[PDB]
């Protein structure tokens, strides 16, 4: 099947079994106190190695405390980090994967002070905990604090720290070393004309701006030797107004190959300060491949690998075939499904847990100093915890799952994988629950890949799927199961709003279910995630939409990465919104509201959508007590409304606990 993706390839002197690479992923799994590698991180990458990835890269390791940009970033500074580095390398090498250590000083994005650093040594002198860069300056956004200009001594020092960091990797069994010179970290800071305002040998012309990177490459090449694999990550476009152009990054790449032999180029897209889209669902697989074509036609000697929304094996396969790239790199797809490679080379892509790009468990959690997690993969960060082990339990109990939503299908999938006699009751004609409806939203198209997954596991696990069957207090008893899993989900709320009983009112479910004939002027009462996403679907059809939020901001329950995603879309669709508005009435023509200080104002509309919240659809659960079956359980939104992430987690936490 996926012949090209499974082809071998030599990276330097080391042969790689396939063309699938798991990219560096800082996940705060390391000890936040000192940057040492711990079991959580060891078992995390071990599973990615077991999964079949021909290459597994560690997270970006910080070469200096001032370069720590994540509360739990791996450290590459002192000898106290060697035991963990050797253990992690062996875990990856044992699985037949090429282990590669990444060296990453965050530079301008450092948060040493936020992590409790009062003072540090740099260039033989005491300094403050502020981040460092080639030029002292402030960030346009508040996340990154003002940086300090690096003395020429600190620059020479960091060249050595990279050399030493490469040594720590090689001497601990790592099969290769990767230099991280992307998205806005220290090296990228010197390469960019926007952040590098220096006039000495380290700044000015494109040659001087790239001197820092070249000296890091030359220094490491001498340290590791001509045989050791040396690769790097370099932007192909930084998406920064005033930064470097696409052809400049190509020229920089040429300079790197002229200085040392580059074994592999990982070309990236954008900076954390870029106002454009680089990794959100807005971008589809294959959109950035045109940048790879530029590097290939320009004569780049080393092979190239790319990622950034390349969550489709089909697209990657065609890419490797056409020579656009030489390796299919990926980070989020490797998080969502550690066994994606094994599933690809075994001709079973239908079993892939695809990445939806929710950016909640991975990007968002890591930037808020939290343990990384995954929406579709509840094992991320728990690969070490025996509580998530999947045990057989030869008893084989009879399990009845009520609700084919995400939580219900995750509970049944595992219970079936463990040998239980699972059955699912669905009152509708299709599985998916609210995911079946959200997939209609423009930015959630990936949710179709999720439906496919569960639809394929049910068909492969021989699970009893009873579609068009509304579970009642009688059918359950008739089925007489050993364990009852109630996953009815949630339903739209209906607050006490004068006139809410008017015909002009409708809820989210009816909209996405086509059980309503809307018009051209629509108004949504509620600025939460679900409400906004529903409006996007309404506007996509060519209709005027307005969102009314009583709170201070819209998209209040949206992660910081997706906030920028809705703005670009709500604006592209010409959508209006209002905050701090009081809902006073809903009549035939629309909804009457009031701002701060009276200011009564009507909103003429053809359809008013009450989408302020969701209610737990716990009707059935409360009708059948905990005595109807030897073991009764409620999971998902019916046991308390949460989001999709907490639903799949509840399902898997339930599928592995069904002992009897
Ligand atoms: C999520 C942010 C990183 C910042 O978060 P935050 O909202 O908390 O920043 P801040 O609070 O300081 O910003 C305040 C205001 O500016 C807005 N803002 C923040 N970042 C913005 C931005 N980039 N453009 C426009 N507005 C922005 C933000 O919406 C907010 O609006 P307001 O308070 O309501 O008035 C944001 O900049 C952002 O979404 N960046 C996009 C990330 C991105 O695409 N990076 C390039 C591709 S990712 C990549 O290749 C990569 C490589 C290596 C990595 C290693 C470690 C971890 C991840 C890595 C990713
Ligand atoms: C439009 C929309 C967009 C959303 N976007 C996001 C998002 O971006 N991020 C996020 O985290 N969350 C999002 N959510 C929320 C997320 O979809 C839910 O949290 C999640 O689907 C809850 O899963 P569940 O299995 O607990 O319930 P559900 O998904 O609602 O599953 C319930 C299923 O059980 C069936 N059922 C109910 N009662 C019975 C019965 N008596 N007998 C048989 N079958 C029954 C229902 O028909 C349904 O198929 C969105 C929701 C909507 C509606
Ligand atoms: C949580 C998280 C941590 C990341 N850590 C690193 C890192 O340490 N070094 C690096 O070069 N890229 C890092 N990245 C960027 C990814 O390696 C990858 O290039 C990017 O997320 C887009 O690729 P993808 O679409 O396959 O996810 C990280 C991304 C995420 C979401
Ligand atoms: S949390 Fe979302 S974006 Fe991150 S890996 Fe999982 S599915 Fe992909």
């Amino acid at each position: 099947m996926y012949e090209n993706l499974c082809k071998p390839i030599k990276i330097g002197n080391h042969l790689v079994k396939n063309r699938m690479k798991y990219a560096a992923t800082v996940d705060n799994f390391c000890d936040t106190k000192n940057g040492n590698v711990i079991d959580r991180e060891i078992e995390y990458l071990r599973e990615r190695a077991k999964g079949g990835f021909g290459i597994v890269v560690s997270q970006g390791g910080y070469t200096h405390i001032l370069g720590k940009g994540y509360v739990g970033q791996m450290g590459l500074v002192e000898e106290s980090h060697l035991p963990g580095l050797k253990k992690l390398a062996d875990a990856i090498n044992a699985e037949g994967a090429m282990s590669i250590g990444q060296i990453m000083h965050t530079g301008r994005y450092g948060h040493a002070h936020e992590y409790g650093i009062h003072e540090a040594i740099a260039g033989g002198k005491t300094v403050g905990p502020e981040p460092v860069g080639p030029t002292a300056m402030s960030s346009p956004i508040k996340r990154y604090s003002p940086c300090r200009e690096m003395t020429p001594e600190e620059i020479e020092e960091q060249i050595q720290a990279h050399i030493v960091a490469a040594r720590m990797f090689k001497q601990t069994g790592w099969k290769g070393v990767e230099v991280c010179a992307i998205v806005g970290y220290l090296i990228a800071d010197f390469l960019s004309r926007w952040t590098n305002k220096r006039t000495d040998k380290w700044g000015g012309s494109l040659e001087n701006r790239a001197r820092f990177l070249i000296e890091i490459l030359k220094g490491i090449r001498k340290e590791v030797g001509d045989d050791y694999p040396l690769v790097m990550r370099l932007n192909s476009t930084d998406l920064i107004e005033g930064g470097n152009t696409d052809e400049e990054y190509i020229e920089i790449a040429k300079m790197c190959e002229a200085a040392v032999r580059i074994d592999l180029f990982s070309i990236t897209v954008g900076w954390h300060e870029s106002p454009g889209a680089a990794i959100t669902a807005e971008k589809r697989p294959g959109d950035w491949l045109h940048l790879a074509d530029n590097w290939k036609k320009a004569g780049i000697k080393a092979p190239i690998c790319m990622a950034y929304r390349m969550n489709q094996p089909d697209v990657a396969e065609k890419a490797v075939a056409e020579g656009r790239i030489d390796i299919w790199e990926m980070c989020r797809p490797g998080i969502a499904d550690p066994y994606l490679p094994k599933k690809v080379c075994e001709g079973r892509p239908e079993d892939i847990v695809t990445c939806t790009a929710c950016n909640q468990g991975c990007f968002y959690y890591v930037f808020i100093d939290a343990i990384m997690g995954c929406m579709v993969n509840p094992r991320v960060g728990n690969e070490w915890d025996p509580a998530y082990a999947i045990n057989p339990a030869a008893k084989k109990k009879k399990v009845l799952v009520v609700g084919a939503g995400p939580s219900g299908m995750e509970c049944a999938r595992l219970a079936a994988v463990r040998g239980h006699d699972v059955t699912i009751m669905e009152k509708s004609d299709s599985i998916g629950g609210e995911v079946k409806l959200g997939v209609k939203s423009p930015l959630l198209y990936d949710w179709a890949e999720t439906i496919r997954y569960y639809k394929a596991q049910i068909d492969k696990l021989g699970i009893k799927l009873k579609l068009n069957t509304e579970a009642t207090a009688d059918s359950i008893k008739a089925e007489a199961p050993d364990v009852l899993v109630i996953a009815t989900g949630g339903k739209p709320s209906r607050p006490k709003i004068e006139g809410i009983d008017n015909k002009i009112v409708t809820n989210v479910f009816d909209i996405l279910e086509g059980k309503v004939k809307l018009g051209d002027k629509v108004v949504f009462i509620g600025g939460n995630e679900i409400s906004i996403q529903t409006a996007e679907y309404v506007a996509e059809q060519g209709k005027e939409v307005t969102v009314l939020e009583k709170g201070k901001h819209i998209c209040f329950d949206v992660n910081i990465f997706n906030i920028l995603q809705h703005r670009r879309l709500m604006a592209k669709l010409n959508m209006k919104s209002m905050t701090n508005v009081t809902i006073n009435e809903i009549n035939d023509d629309g909804v009457e509201i009031s701002t701060a200080g009276g200011k009564d104002v009507t909103i003429e509309a053809d359809n008013v959508v009450v989408a302020e919240g969701m209610d737990a659809d716990d009707a059935l659960a409360k009708a059948v007590g905990t005595k109807i079956a030897p073991e009764v359980y409620s999971i998902g939104d019916c046991a308390g409304v949460r989001k999709l992430y907490e639903a799949i987690h509840d399902g898997y936490k339930m599928g592995v606990k069904i002992r009897g």
